């Protein structure tokens, strides 16, 4: 069976002052914090009951610093607990010495009770009592003021009843290290109004002044600049951090040319720091891109000219040039949560401003699962968050539907948000929509349109601009044109 | 109660220098390792002390290689922890002794702590210290050199804040069996300058150099061209090996023939070695088609041609000509696995670089599956697989669902990759997708187009030159024409 | 600002039938408490001629959700 309950006069008990605590004689004998000496040496015995006044269980001390728990401790044990059912304002405290001195400093004449576990049962004890605590109008928290102890203040109130917790701030560790010659006052002011809280997410306006301010000069109105088409810019006025820019089109390699340029742009002639999540392609293949793109050369589309930089040492020469400033950092393959925790990775460990994602189409590992339709949905939301959440630039690459009317995507027909894939969560958690078009049968095979279908930020919307393709260099350049 | 914390001078303490471990006694003394003797015997104490400066716990030690653990050892326990609150790199080590190495050969100026249960526990020890390791610039985890110490760094980096994890890399087990006569130089360009990583698949470019550098010659560019229409080459840039070329198209004999002359100029005029699966005919049928394809004459299609040239020797002139440079090689028939296993083995036995295909519609054998939808997407796969694991050229060919809307094939009606069979897989698994489109009652019933629908390696696509169907010799010839 | 957005407890189906069980919730808030709750949300897309954007006007059958803030 279990450790007997300790017998009062069995074991040489006196009710006496706690000299070394500043705690009274008459203190220790109301909370029921008694003085045996079994078997030789002197122990200190806590006596916790339950509400109905019995003594279900003790926990026992010797001096130096050891224990002896008797009867059965229940996961609900408070030290106190039977000394009050009711009252306007309950403190509860760590451990039973500093129950022992709120006790004083009150001449015994209001609620207090310690954890029954305190220290790390902090959310148990707690919980297991929600009834007994919601007895009071406010429940005040006097834990300790170190790490674990603001922590078991959290993880209290948070399993504690509504709106009447509040948390106790102490100058030294505990309650008891004030009144051993400190500041009793300080004790005082806290158990008559306390601060008020957990809040850990809520945040009154008043308090954001600070960081509003900094926010208005650091973060910017003609975020980042679309390259290779003012118009792009002039209508969405850039691609501002924490949105999220969804470029779509037809067939549109286009498209990914045009990622790839903004990319190139972006993480040269601005400083940022651009990732790549390249789904379609190795990583070594877009590097190459790149490479190319950079000295207007198609270079992968080249048996010569590759073999002719790696030997006149153009190659190590012009990789270095792009390369060489650790701005470009590629996700490179072979899930859904398992690609996002990499994205974010580069957000929030080599920290990059931007992050491109070419080809939201490519889910992506944990198959049992229906619709592409719904879960397209699921994923642009986590990337929305982490967007938002991190202020990482989220430019996302999309392709589309094929009509079923009439006129193709490379007979050039327009696209609008309807035109559009998905369900709805990209039609929505996208910022800005960049739509590129080609009628890569007609008048101008190399000529491309851009549609802006949608800009938060600003509203000012639609054709934006016309590029055109250099089949030779490989660029999406800038055009002259418009009725 | 836990077991007391061990009193100095209760237990007889020394800070005296561990002799045999080459730390100071100096440096014992800053980090809290002592040498006390209870009862006897003489334990080596470890304080374990929170941010706080208070003493938690204690790790002690007995000669043999026993412990005992005092107080209570919180799961997130860092030896030396309260020695730094702030600084621009700490040192993390595996073990109490290691720490007290980096605290040396520093001359005990700059962080280092020791995980808490170390070995095991490096993913709890460390999540749980997020915020008191985010206090420092860069956090460099020096564990073991070992299978589970490695592991322990992985673990530990996962849990660990954003792009501040270097993982040391020592000469030896740990930083101390390096110390204990050998490399303290070695221990130290580490602590400095040891290099960064932990993202298993992120990749920043500029670590890309030399991998790019070795691709850019290896692989290439104008790998083994179309033959009969210059057009597909000069759109595709060829069959690159490890591609996956798919033709395809309506009722396409032309198809077969596209593919077959392929088959013959790659094997003869070009060196490659071809091996072909034609799962619709017969080993000796297709052997027959060749030799009559390579001489111009539709061998198996007369009666006449064939009696005369067995008589006449020229069959086994003819046969020898072609054939007889061991470099056609076919797959002959009467599963799935079963059938990707014989094709490999043409790759990896007999060495073919390029493998073709007929047609892919064909499944067989493992009778109780559904969709021919989905399993034509789970073979499209493997296959894949086979051709960029091995490197061997894929040609695949593949025919066409049949519209239900107005035009049928034999009209012409042009062909996209939505009009493509499949549900996705060679949708997307196929490198370069060329289709043949025959309108067989009209203008041209014998003039054939050839739509590029798709090509990775350069995304220049569309219509790319036309053939003209020769009745007489069987053969496609190439053909002048265009709008 | 715009309840579509529910988020945080992940391996469960229709945001149609979740949609709901936080409404009840959020008119228990409102009414256990007396505090004016209002609840921004956004609409379907028709399928039917003219968009949204065309004015077309909305009615609570071409409400969201599957009937919760139709009601509470």
């Amino acid at each position: 069976m279990t450790y007997n309950v300790w017998n009062f006069g069995e074991s040489n008990g006196r009710y006496s002052a706690l000299t070394a605590r500043g705690i009274s004689k008459e203190t220790c004998q109301k909370a029921g914090y008694w003085i045996a000496k079994v078997d030789g040496v002197m122990y200190q015995v806590a006596d916790y009951r339950d509400q109905n006044g019995n003594i279900v269980s003790q926990k026992v001390r010797d001096k130096d610093k050891n224990f002896k728990t008797t009867g059965s401790h229940k996961s609900d044990a408070l030290f106190g607990k039977h000394l009050w059912n009711g009252g306007k304002k309950i403190v509860v405290t760590e451990g039973e010495i500093d129950m022992l001195t709120v006790m004083e400093l009150q001449d015994c004449k209001y609620p207090v009770v310690s954890l029954g576990h305190g220290a790390s049962a902090a959310k148990k004890t707690c919980a297991a009592n929600y009834e007994y605590f919601d007895q009071f109008e406010q429940i005040i928290l006097m834990f300790d003021m170190d790490e674990a102890g603001r922590k078991a203040v959290e993880e209290a109130a948070q399993v504690l009843p509504a709106g009447k917790v509040r948390v106790a701030v102490l100058p030294c560790k505990d309650a008891n290290e004030c009144h051993l010659n400190g500041h009793d006052r300080e004790i005082m002011e806290q158990v008559w109004n306390a601060g008020p809280w957990i809040p850990d997410g809520v945040v009154s306006a008043l308090s954001l002044r600070e960081r509003i301010r900094e926010h208005l000069s650091s973060e910017e109105s003609v975020g980042l600049l679309f390259s290779g088409c003012t118009g792009i810019n002039d209508k969405t006025l850039g691609a501002r951090g924490g949105e999220v820019i969804m470029v779509t089109s037809g067939s549109g390699m286009v498209m990914s040319t045009f990622v790839r340029q903004q990319a190139l742009q972006w993480g040269t002639a601005m400083g940022k720091k651009v990732g790549l999540a390249m789904l379609e392609e190795s990583v070594e293949e877009t590097a190459e891109d790149l490479i190319g793109l950079h000295n207007r050369v198609r270079l992968r589309q080249s048996d010569s000219l590759k073999r002719e930089i790696i030997e006149n040492g153009k190659f190590d020469q012009w990789f270095d040039e792009l390369f060489g400033n650790d701005t470009f950092h590629l996700y490179d393959s072979f899930e859904t949560d398992r690609l996002l925790a990499k994205l974010a990775y580069m957000r929030s460990g080599l920290g990059c401003d931007v992050i491109i994602l070419d080809h939201i189409s490519i889910v992506v590992s944990a198959s049992g699962e229906s619709d592409e339709r719904k879960m397209i949905d699921n994923l642009m939301t986590k990337l929305k968050g982490f967007a938002k959440s991190t202020g990482v630039v989220l430019v996302v690459i999309c392709h589309l539907k094929n009509p079923d009317k009439g006129k193709a995507h490379e007979e050039g027909r327009p696209v609008s948000i309807t035109d559009l894939r998905g369900s709805g969560a990209l039609r929505q958690l996208s910022d800005t929509i960049i739509a590129l078009e080609r009628n890569q049968q007609g008048d101008m095979p190399n000529l491309v349109l851009v549609r802006i279908l949608k800009c938060r930020f600003t509203g000012d919307t639609g054709i934006a601009g016309y590029m055109e393709y250099n089949k030779e260099t490989g660029w999406l350049e800038p055009s002259s044109y418009s009725g």
